[PDB]
């Protein structure tokens, strides 16, 4: 029972392909008790929901709006009951349009756009603490999911500097979550799997995303969600309680390797 | 005559304290023909670009205003000549609101006032190579000003998330601005220059920066920063792109 | 049990201060079975590690003793028995010479100092990943004890080089670990704990730390590494590997 | 002229393609007046350096030499003369036995000959500093040539391990360099130039090198050390006055990308 009585807030569930639905699952295996949210569409996300191993509310949240997240901590209370707090978020939300990331030249993103991306993917995770760092243990740990955006690559685009902006707002997400005794750390994920995209874009894609299995000095398997739901696991427990403000990387040591 | 000839924009020129004031200043002693721009308040800018010591038009651009933009290409040509390119342009317009910069608490600012102070930070470092790469020389150099974001600090809170943005932004800049034979660098900069709190927290900043900096850091002289922008624009660092030049006294190496 | 019914290799228990005797100590707590090594005054290791919550072989290990390497396989197969393999190694030997690391200025360390530091605190790292790779589980993990070396710092001079040193190893033995399903990780720790001036400058850095740190940083109390540590062991980081994890209390996120 | 009246010693020059050679030709061009320094072989070392676009003392000096060192800021003055101080150090030695770089597997170095190696490609860059920093004006700088050591690579094995090394050295070497207004500074150079390495660490290496101008948004030519040797002199002049302990990269932006 790695997370033994833990109460773990999970967003980002869309379907049982999301990675939320897989940390979820985990959890859940190791015996936390999970609240969820989705942004919309509430009963199509229970469905998909229903097929975890256990029971757990599902709450409204749609980022962008004021009042949920204004109401969200009285919500969550009302939801695991008064005295009791969270050990645990998840923040498994990233949203770019498709002008932003994909066959779109870079130059040809509208602000407004990048913007709408930038509140989901980045800001949102700001927002998420303020509303829930009140209602936190100590001990407790906001984890966020990321990709690796030290370096640009194809395609990825502006959701590259979506996540450049999360890794920034982490570290500052982690000073205040710091005066709770909580954590703030994001785990960077190698890719979890272009006719869509069209020849070019498709084939530029397959081949950064292959690299990545080539680099990876224990390999890299696309179609295994498993290994990033533990490691956000281990970030939720308490085995890591000496880490904030970091970026934790599960890509199987990619990162690390030139060729 | 370290930029001979080269014809540079260069942007963010508010007082003859400002950073690209000093740009513009070393870059017309090496040689340089500039191109200045301004949003607004032209009659003081303009007072203010007299001083230095050559003529140069000013511009017009709001880098929020997609009209200045798109005829900003067109607005250039005309003030260099047809047959003219740039071989220069200097991004020098950093702006937060105060909600999310100061004294405000992290988590108090409103993201309409973040999206704002990225747009004018990190966008429109895009904006502007979109704009003027069509209008740029091989071999030319695009610069933008930095403050080294790798950690988090007291007080600048969402303008280093800005920051963030911006040095992510400049790596796809590269991408697009080799396709012309130009780079994009940023150059992360020192600390150049209320109430108690952040007036002493800001003070402690300044003064580690000094005291960490092996050649010391003079927060009272832009002259270093202004020459580092000078050689990104010059012909000396010619395999470079993408990337950030630090001018901070190499205060980011030390720890203390 | 998070290490229930693994086989773990602890080399570094010198006190029962050292980092090493927290990591076996939680190690065992979590269910692991280990062996320990010791370079002589083996009767003085023996009383420390008799305070481990459980048994356990105790093995001779110089690193810089080609003998001792080339026989370290066979003598730890030897303790868990034939038919048995390990599943974690925990480096914890770290060593410079003071004309290296402390009052000694940096240029006075003789190159005869630096490579005997560097090659008991980098070096070895592959020295021992080539004996015990052979003797290693699928799933297994080897991690290394670091002190972040990214940016100068007073006093802690070539030993800060060697870390360096150190962390370009670790990549280089992901790579050959990887060949066995074994992941490898350095953990870089906070600082766990003469004359006046190395005095101060050591104990500023200390305070520092705290200070930056976000969740703050207890100098007394190495759990919290060891758990680190412990964690890198466990099957909870499975896809983590060439990598360094920082348990530092996030000081290393934090300018000020 | 921008290097004009500045004495800068520089190091490594063993052919005339030695990156250090280009270097000084550029230097030269730019107006420096140059000392240089052979290990050994200086007939030898003097035939290549004649073909310089000016003449330049060439000294003795053998980095694992205690004596040479002790002596070296003695004889450089007495070529440039009393009164006189250097203005510029560049320090282009590196050496790895072929036992740490290149064929053999990373774990069959003997230690003997990683330390050479490390002794040899970074204690020496501190060495030299030691050595020269007595006899450097203030606004000089002390330069070293480095290749990104940042990520494991095929082949390079432990010549990376001395570069990360080296990295680390330059960081302390501006601290004491910093006491007499002096920078220290890193150029880490794209590759420049495996029949002999055999089929497969040589399709490796080139693989490898490749890589490099596919990646860097304003390419990458192996066959010309020009922009590296300018870069070089970018640092030597009063062009870069508040950077020190830091690193350049001259390597068409490649270290930026990530395909």
């Amino acid at each position: 029972g790695l997370l033994d009585g833990k109460r773990i807030l999970v967003s980002g569930i869309i379907t049982d392909s999301s990675i939320a639905f897989h940390i979820a699952r985990v959890a859940q295996e190791q015996g936390a008790q999970l609240v969820l949210t989705g942004f919309d569409r509430l009963r199509l996300i229970q469905r998909i929901t229903d097929r975890l191993p256990a029971k757990a509310p599902l709450l409204e949240l749609d980022v962008q709006n004021e009042e949920h997240l204004a109401s969200l901590a009285g919500r969550v209370t009302e939801a695991i009951g008064a005295g009791n707090k969270l050990d645990g978020v998840v923040h498994s939300i990233g949203f770019m349009p498709q002008t932003g990331m994909g066959i779109n030249p870079f130059f040809d993103a509208p602000y407004a756009d990048v913007s709408k991306g930038i509140h989901i993917s980045a800001y949102s995770y700001a927002s998420m603490a303020k509303a829930l760092l009140p209602i936190m243990n100590p001990g407790g740990s906001i984890v966020g999911m990321d990709f690796d955006p030290s370096r640009a690559m194809p395609a990825y685009n502006w959701m590259t500097v979506a996540k450049s902006a999360l890794e920034s707002v982490n570290r500052f997400v982690a000073r205040e979550a710091g005066k709770y005794g909580v954590r703030s750390n994001l785990v960077a994920a190698g890719p979890i799997r272009g006719g869509a995209l069209g020849e070019e874009a498709g084939a530029q894609i397959q081949l950064l995303e292959e690299g990545w299995d080539q680099r990876a000095p224990i390999g890299w398997n696309m179609k295994d969600a498993t290994p990033v739901a533990k490691t956000v696991c281990a970030l939720l427990s308490d085995w890591l309680p000496a880490t904030t403000g970091d970026i934790i990387y599960a890509d199987g040591g990619a990162h690390t390797q030139l060729l």
